[PDB]
């Protein structure tokens, strides 16, 4: 059984790795990286949120069957995630870093967890559907990001993936002191870093690197308000757009400093890679990179994620390892198939995980079996004022949601998803095309239900919730475990013992 | 607002307070509370049996709804619970005992939380109805308890009711100090003792208050396996009651006990009202007197509860303080209604709480008002093989499992539950009767997604506590939070203000 | 004196030896082979092109010093080889099977050779630095190879092969004869064979070995041309990169049919070890099994060999027999030491093939002795336009070529060599390595005057080649040498069989 | 394009043509052609021994660039000849005889060899700098050929030459049978002789025509050991002169069946002329006559060749046919020059050719244009303890040896090289005329360089020859070509066969 370590980070634009990462990207560990993986081109997040996608990929299930529909949606600890799958295999398993699981289980499944997380673990960021149009300036995104973005040598966010990382190579240098023994688990390492995420705000070394980046500007740049879909149109008012004044100045700043963001993350990935190299423990590992959802990076004017454009929904999916073909794939693929894959890489049977998730293997893929199943997608957080469903199939994409005209983008003749077929057919093919992904999208989808559920789920909270933020409050933060008195020499040990015990590789 | 104190007791039969406590009890501050309160004389659990009972009485939910079906049920913390009600009201809420919730959330809304809890809080008491006929020796009931009976001086639910009680007391005095501020928040505190459940053991000055006691003995006996109804067959085989011989003296020593142990509660009873009376707060706190679930006792041959007979159903509710008339009610009402009536005492509107709630306010009922709601019941846990579930109306009682012959009494003619006028009807009025209980069950449940969601639920939680119980484990038991840097007497205090805070009254 | 029997095979990868053959490989005389051999985890070909690394294998000799540069480059009789140093100190030496020598001379000094060579020995495949870019079609690689993979029961290759390890067994039974005479020499038998070199096509039977293989695509897969260094951009255009569409499929057939001709090979080993172990010969013979060059087989997205990278240049080496302690070696070592090692285990004093020997005996190092020349390498042939040196010491890697960026891998820390150093050093340490390498790389090469030697002897061969090809051809491919063989009556009937006759 | 007969001989004193043949020898045919022909008086070799003259005869290069330094010393495959360039633009071409090619390549370009070599192919004759004053007593040269000299009606050489003849006449008939056929390529065939090289021994036939000759002793007579130059000591050592005593009925003897010999050759020369006429290709034809090295024949004392006196480094030269103005030139030429004349002549660019050799062509001298370049000798092999080179301009010759004392003689004022002038200089004309040498000298050669190139030859073929012969020989001698398509065959048209091996037809 391989050992398998996960590389996840926030908030990464899919269409920056069109085959691994972009040529004009400072990223060379992440590009080596990608020469030795399996690589997923059109891979799409299952929800853009941080915790609907978060706790949709541990767990291989879209977040209408998961509930987890936003971001103070509480995660069920009885449902089964990739850790409990491995760790019932026989697995370590261990995370350093954000997952943005919401209540009082900061684990689900996972064996040792090494940080706290970045963000809440209570119900304080419930939307709320019985009040559409307000906005909560208090957690809402704003494009305070955007006009705010530059240099800084420390941030709360390079604080945490400082210790993200570092804490992730301890972790795996502990464990190479295992590597010698016959009866060892092997171990799977989920390491995930808020970075690129907003605030765009970058250390200067790599700030440095983009000073002649020909990629500030998007291509397709601001939409005004009375010419945007109506999705769209809420998000400008979620993000408080009209108290703002987004020059291409700030544009090209904020692009600048995400970019250094990733040139950030790839020395990172550089010390895991080397750490793994020089532990003796690559050859035996898989290594998968993720990511949750994308950022529009001011693209149609949108920043952040809330939404189903490319450059929002689409994220990166790479695999590396024993037994993978490098090469890339084109099908469309989910943030949904990581548990299945993971399963199956593990040599878990298929009848094991088939009742608990919703994607599928990618393996048979990698080993030249078509995929065909669609990809799907939904979101009922802020900015929705019903929930949002889409299906990627072939060379389509699909959005409906019960408020809104509907969308249909041919992404092969119109990457840019300029052209909405379904207000604009282009002839008898698209109208048939949309007729067949209404009657997919009722196979899939009850909306009312979806509905109704969100709205109990919204009430439940706003009831809770405002008990618990009276009187004393009783904090769901995940506190890393104190061993002081077990670590490094103390006198019930053998002092000798202890030595060789803790250092490898051993007799060199 | 009035302080509301909730006294809970566990497994205690509710046929034992026909009027308060029955008189051959010794309890002297159960009767005395009970004379000034509005006694619920037919009220009933939920669920027989712990964890569902107690997630049910918390919410004023069924377990159909708050998912809760057995002992090992995660309990989800965004269900609202008289706590949240209450705190969100204003109240500043504790809890010291036991309450049986299972999963990482120790607190459902308590904003403090006194002891641990006695019973574990992981999904380890999972049943599966994929093996109906197979029993969990390490956790099953079993008759050990009754053949085990008699005394000693230090139990593991002595330790644990000792130190409720001692806390519980030290809390009351603690807010006693609050008194005199005319911003104080009203508290309301939940104490949750494990006695009088098994194992009936009891210290000798309580065990030997009983020795002339007359009710030693069940009046109606066993009943043997090839005549018991099928789901009382399914029990007493969950109980390997085949591997114990029970005797006549092992029945009349647990039950002996079980009394004892009421009295046990009895004398704890007492020290809380005296601490309430010492500090000047009893005037101005409500006393509810409750329990999760039933014990038969022996009844029919039968031990603990997980049925829907009148010793395992049956618990006592008794109500008192200011605004509450003295009376007894004999009208069926049900823990369910524990939840709404709070709310209703504390002042909170109905539609409040009406989204959250199943049960209705017992408050009318206390100012007179006729109440006519009826009374349902659900089990899904150990010794069933798909959910029952019962109907409390009026005098009768329907029981439906779809794997069972259907169950219906009329307790006004047949308190004992001795004829099935399902099987044998006295006549066309029963007919239309279980005709009427038959639709009504059906408008209510469906009895097949009831099981399929069981099945989920136990399906999930067998794959995810196989994985926890892999490598080192995370306990999600509640630990009572360490404030010793901040207690007594410390060098970033005023010393002569201290004292002056502390003391009271003043 | 020990008999010494020489295995070789032909574009074998020596990654796929790790410490012996890789546990994938169905290998298992290879294996059992291995197990009492001293292995040479780090060996390297000295040149990765057929003719070059053989004639630098043959001498110990680097390709600057046979000024065998290529495939069409004579190889001047008058250079010793391992078969002069042999045969001088009293051996019988003898070839069976390819050594690709180009000129008149197909023995070099090899007593008695047993086929002709599976290759041409003209002057016909020349390069021409005058025209850099061109490639010609009728003889370079090209990835047909790779699309064409698959099974057959016979082909071209699979008939030599055949036909070397019958002639090497046959002329083991034969050597076994002599074996009672104190006064018989001891033998050196090369078996040298064309597999595992392309076509990609197996026997069904060695290729059903592979149905479930977990290795039929490379650890880095196809790397675009314009992210490729500038020689594995001019070796992608060499093999026509453009003019093939290789799929997937392609590179797992290639790759099985390559392990399937591996699996073929260990099966003749395993004869080869057969017809020692009965005619009792197995105890007094030295075995090593050694290989010319390696086969990138996908990885990086190339095929075949002509450049440095591991797949390559790497190639296995392994020795086992009398007087040698198995056992795996990690330090580096070179095709170019296998000359002077024979000629050592065959007692030949040092002094008498130091003048002759650019490489080392390994011999010292079997037994313990830690072995630090650095390992040399040479490439000037086609898909180069200038020469190019290699430089393996301790965990590193330098390649040098007047034309391109250095190169400089840390292979501890980066064994596919996805990281350059010499262009993203990671540090100060870093940077001063290059830099000894460059003092190093001086030492050892006058570049200029490389290139201008490959230069006189490509334009020589160019006018002899044209003049050569005109009227009759006079092949120069060996021929082996009826009326002496079995019953012929100026013999004695009765005493022919007792002398063909053994035990 | 013209066809081109290379007759070339072994071992042909020069001075002996002096205009054409000398007037006492019995040599009508090569006087008749010599009437017809450009004729070189002055011309060298490149290298007094068999296998160091032939390879740079063939090569157009200097044995320095050969690498065949001696006659053990391999001769590279991918070494270019006239062959090759003549191949290459269209020609047959075609050996019969010797060429003493060392190493496994026995035609070096030539498409078809007629005959195997008279001497061997391999190593074997290999000096050793390592053992300066030692000589190999069974393959160096000794001075019994001058004791044994004699008359006979066969002899090895005889046999040999016998059968070049009649393979190369018969192979003229064949080429003629192509005439009518203008789609026919030019044929170029060499024909080498071993004659006039020793054993000095003649068919009676031959030897009754000099009874009464004149020329049975050199001018200049023996030189005693204690007096030679240090080289002709060398010489003299290493033909063992010591154990023979050479009277002067020897050198008389000798001297006369070596003319005897040239008159035996001289007779084949007029063999192959008939052919030509009678086949009707002798006007479209260019005829050469050479030499790979000359023959002392007593002068000085010294027998054979392998220095740069005359009569060892003088070779004749003559050209004749189509093109070629007759005459006598004075001007010093070189064997290095047959090539690049031979290419020129066959219309080949000088561009095609500059690369290849060390050369000029002769075909400018021939047609009026004078030539300037200097003669460049050398000299590696047996006798020599480290290599020699000589310079041949206008009226001087320079020889120059590491070890030995320079020699300079002006060949106008002293044609017999008795008067060293490097030691007894005539005035600052001479002194002025020796530094220019030794400056040209120095421009040309690194005689360290040259030294060294020379003893890592020799040690490479030391150890590879001992290991070729252990165990069995492998043999490189040329074997000549097929029966079974020769004459008439049955799958052949008999009467289409017989019209096509006719001619003229
Ligand atoms: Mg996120
Ligand atoms: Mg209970
Ligand atoms: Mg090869
Ligand atoms: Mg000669």
């Amino acid at each position: 059984k391989p050992n398998i370590l996960i590389i996840m980070v926030d908030q990464l634009n899919g269409k920056l790795f069109p085959d691994g990462p972009a040529d004009f990207l400072h990223a060379p560990n992440l590009k080596a990286l990608a020469k030795r993986s399996a690589r997923f081109h059109n891979n799409y997040t299952s929800s853009p949120l941080a915790a609907p996608a978060r706790a949709s990929f541990m767990a291989g299930q879209l977040p209408s069957r998961t509930r987890v529909y936003d971001n103070a949606a509480e995660y069920q600890s009885s449902i089964p995630t990739y850790a409990h799958h491995l760790r019932r295999a026989g697995y370590y398993t261990a995370l350093s870093g954000k997952m943005h699981l919401v209540g009082p289980d900061q684990l689900h499944g996972f064996e040792e967890r090494l940080t706290t997380d970045i963000y809440p673990a209570d119900f304080g960021w419930t939307p709320d559907y019985r009040k559409p149009g307000e906005r909560i300036d208090w957690w809402y995104h704003n494009l305070g990001s955007v006009t705010g973005a530059g240099v800084a040598e420390i941030t709360n966010q390079m604080e945490y993936d400082d210790e993200v990382a570092f804490l992730a190579n301890q972790k795996l240098y502990q464990l190479s002191r295992e590597n010698d023994d016959e009866s060892r688990r092997p171990w799977c390492l989920t390491v995930s870093f808020t970075h690129p995420h907003d605030p765009y705000v970058a250390r200067r070394k790599f700030w440095d690197l983009y000073e002649d980046c020909e990629h500030l500007t998007p291509e397709v740049g601001a939409i005004p308000l009375d010419e945007q879909d109506p999705h769209s149109q809420r998000i400008m008012l979620s993000c408080d757009y009209q108290n703002f004044d987004v020059t291409e100045e700030n544009v090209r700043r904020s692009r600048r400093a995400y970019f250094a963001n990733i040139s950030y993350l790839d020395e990172k990935v550089g010390e895991l890679i080397d750490t793994l190299t020089r532990t003796r423990m690559l050859d035996d590992t898989l290594i998968l990179f993720c990511s949750d959802h994308g950022d529009m990076l001011g693209e149609r004017g949108l920043w952040f994620k809330m939404n189903f454009f490319e450059g929002s929904a689409r994220v990166p999916l790479m695999i590396a390892g024993p037994g993978i073909a490098p090469g890339l794939h084109l099908t469309p693929t989910s943030n949904l198939d990581v548990t299945p894959t993971l399963a199956d890489l593990a040599g878990i049977s298929l009848e094991e995980v088939r009742p608990w998730t919703d994607g599928v293997s990618l393996v048979p893929m990698v080993n030249g079996v078509e995929r065909t199943e669609p990809v799907l997608m939904e979101y009922a957080a802020e900015a929705s004022y019903a929930p949002l469903v889409a299906i990627r199939e072939g060379k389509w994409k699909y959005v409906y949601c019960a408020l809104d005209p509907e969308q249909l983008f041919d992404l092969e003749a119109d990457p840019l998803e300029l052209t909405n077929l379904a207000e604009n057919p282009r002839g008898p093919v698209d109208q048939a095309t949309l007729t067949a992904f209404r009657d997919m999208r009722a196979a899939h989808w009850d909306m009312e239900a979806f509905d109704a559920a969100v709205r109990e789920s919204q009430a439940r909270r706003w009831v809770v919730y405002e008990a618990l933020r009276n009187g004393a409050y009783y904090p769901w933060d995940h506190q890393p475990l104190q061993k002081a008195s077990e670590r490094y020499m103390r006198n019930h040990m053998n002092l000798d013992t202890l030595e060789e015990s803790k250092r490898y590789p051993r007799g060199e």
